[PDB]
């Protein structure tokens, strides 16, 4: 028998409703700003991850998943996003002269040490905008973070640390003055105030950390992340930052560009920690107990109705035997609020017998009628 | 210089995105219908096991799989399908023995094949599975699954399900097919059993089934699988029966959109924000933020960086906003915001408490 790869983790059942309920509220915020989705390939060539992320990174040096194709290319499984998204940006000419706001979701993949908030494959959701300069934007991503936190209720339980890491001036006469000792551009300190000006008056409270860099040589101006000292992460749930350069340096013409990615991974362990009780949906609303005489046929095909009759509610079709006892209890397991038995007599009787989960109660009714039944029944 | 797209791996723009997501949802809408729960699992496997349950004799394992030699020399491989990885972390997390389990997956798969139609080397799949029932009604049911996507996407007069037995069928297998192709016939799905098919590869059992389409929306098939009920202890763990399917998003998504160009989805935006003037745009922010609670499930956008009106109100509409909530000077300090109908150009002066209720008007 095989395992799986160490640092890349199976999401269960259990595990997945918990997931996707957390997912859809954030892309619903996401649609709340006007944010297009844009889906990207799992794996590039290895260049652009080199140019893009920057040669000296410890990403590209020491955790790259890198290899060959069948015909001499050098491939690689993507560590983030920004890069994949900026290439194609670029190859469909969706930059040039305009204006994009989207976000992706999906794995990324990095070679570091297994651990809580690190995994070998990860997921990310993330999003960039292309086309604005001025910090107005800068302040409306971290406004859609925010309310992210808001919609979760661990708003309580990130902090935002945030600052301008000048241009590439700033930073080549800095050697000089770290090196050395081992100094901003005009337009990035009002850039920064603009924005720092814009979230004081939103009411978001952040921190200046002097010594924010980040892990990636394509930031700019702005960089920012929030963190979580509750430990649902690693600390940092998101982050992200400017970088004007990228579109162009990857072969494109000069665009404005600004983003962040989270670590879904983070997140859900956040919330659900800080949201001890957040259970999601049911698997299964009506479970189908049948049995005796040719039911079965007949069974399937008052599920199918009563599907169509009653749309948003989860009706599991028992299967293969199983005595009543044996259902109900796989009913209960499923986590069924009622059962629609069905025996042949209800079904030479034109009936279904509606059994309440919680209370026993069960009453024949017909099958026209048990739709509406149900429908009260469950709300 | 520039890099471009690994050839057979293609980006989904916005545009596209859009009518891919409400295609996505009512699969997953109709899958929930029915029980089935999700299962997620990792992009890349250990090369072994595709061997060991696709099949070595497989034109698959031979010269289409992306394996590769990890840090450690382990051969690592980037999955051409999900069931291995699937039953895997069944009995990895001993969620296969003695249990039932009806679920579905989806996500990237990849296979090194020389470009075709709708043949990619990264393509999409929604695939599911289950695990513990032998009796030809789980397969039925599964028939019925899909019948209903088609359904529910306007493409059920577009497919043909074409089935067959893997077990010269042996007692057991034929009794077996027999019985689903009846559950089928008294179901009212219309099938036509193609003695002459056999899958791809080598966990199939006794039922082997696909949806086809003859305007070549799939590669032909849509929509593949069968039986193995053989394939959790060949991989390691107690014996218990499965069955599943897996089918071509891109070719679903191709045909739903042949069939039926029509369909679209929800533009892109429906207020767009308009503002300008001495200070707006924090004050722009604070009151699209407030429409957003009020509004909830409406998409706005606040217009950046900015812009004359007339630009402002053409940017407005390639979104697609029907609503512009403008917002000056005056707006402001009259706690107002003007609001605009973009499709018949007329705007109204309205106080801010009361343009929620507005738009909740104007929109629907
Ligand atoms: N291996 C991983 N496992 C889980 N989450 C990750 C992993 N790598 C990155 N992330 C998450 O993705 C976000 C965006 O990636 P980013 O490049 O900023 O990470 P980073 O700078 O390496 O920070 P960290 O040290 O927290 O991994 C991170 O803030 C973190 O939340
Ligand atoms: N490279 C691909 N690109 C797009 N869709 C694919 C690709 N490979 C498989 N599919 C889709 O996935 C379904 C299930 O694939 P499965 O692994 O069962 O068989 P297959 O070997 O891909 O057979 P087929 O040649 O009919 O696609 C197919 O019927 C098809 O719709
Ligand atoms: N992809 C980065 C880190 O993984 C986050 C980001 C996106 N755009 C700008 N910053
Ligand atoms: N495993 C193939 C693609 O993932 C098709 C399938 C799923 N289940 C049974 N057959």
């Amino acid at each position: 028998n095989i395992q799986a790869i160490r640092g890349m983790n199976d999401y269960l059942p259990g595990e997945t409703a918990i997931w996707q309920r957390i997912e859809g509220t954030l892309k619903n915020v996401l649609g709340s700003y006007g944010y297009s989705e844009i889906r990207l390939p799992i794996v590039e060539q290895t260049p652009l991850f080199k140019r893009a992320i920057g040669e000296v990174t410890d990403v590209v040096e020491k955790e790259m998943y890198t290899f060959e194709d069948r015909n001499g290319d050098s491939l690689t499984l993507r560590p983030e996003g920004t890069a994949g998204c900026v290439r194609a940006g670029i190859e469909h000419g969706l930059l040039y002269n305009q204006e994009q706001r989207l976000w992706y979701i999906g794995p990324m993949f990095r070679h570091e040490r297994p651990q809580k908030g690190r995994y070998r494959q990860f997921h990310q959701l993330g999003c960039e905008v292309f086309g604005l300069q001025g910090p107005d934007i800068d302040a409306e991503l971290i406004m859609l973070t925010a309310r992210w936190w808001r919609a979760l209720g661990i708003s309580e339980h990130v902090t935002l640390e945030l600052n301008s890491i000048g241009s590439l001036e700033a930073r080549a006469n800095y050697r000089d003055a770290l090196v050395a000792f081992l100094y901003l551009d005009e337009e990035s300190r009002e850039h920064f105030a603009g924005l720092c000006k814009l979230l004081e008056s939103a009411g978001i409270a952040y921190t200046v950390n002097q010594r924010l860099v980040r892990g990636l040589d394509y930031y700019n101006r702005t960089v920012f992340e929030w963190v979580t000292n509750s430990l649902g992460s690693q600390g940092t749930v998101c982050a992200g930052g400017r970088y004007d350069g990228l579109v162009e340096q990857l072969g494109g013409r000069a665009t404005p560009a600004v983003g962040f990615a989270m670590g879904l991974e983070r997140l859900v362990l956040l919330v659900q920690a800080v949201n001890p009780e957040f259970k999601a949906d049911p698997v299964v609303d009506i479970y189908l107990v049948a049995s005796g005489a040719d039911t079965q046929s007949a069974a399937m095909a008052l599920a199918e109705r009563l599907r169509d009759e009653l749309p948003g509610v989860k009706l599991m079709t028992n299967h293969g035997g199983g005595n009543f006892k044996k259902q109900f209890a796989r009913a209960d397991k499923w986590g069924a609020r009622v059962a629609v038995v069905l025996g042949e007599s209800e079904v030479a009787n034109g009936t279904a017998v509606v059994k309440d989960l919680r209370s026993g109660e069960q009453t024949a009714v017909a099958q026209d009628s048990v739709a509406a039944h149900l429908r009260t029944l469950l709300g």
